[PDB]
């Protein structure tokens, strides 16, 4: 998986 | 206040 | 207040 | 995986 | 406030 | 795995 | 204040 | 494995 | 604050 | 691996 916020 | 990025 | 890059 | 924020 | 680079 | 915050 | 980079 | 901050 | 490179 | 940063 790539990237995200939280 | 709430911000970021994914 | 919440920011960063994912 | 890759990168993220938390 | 919360702030860097992932 | 490469990178990432927290 | 939070920093820095992954 | 590479990089990463924590 | 919090700071440095990975 | 390598780097990193904690």
């Amino acid at each position: 998986s790539t990237g995200g916020y939280g």
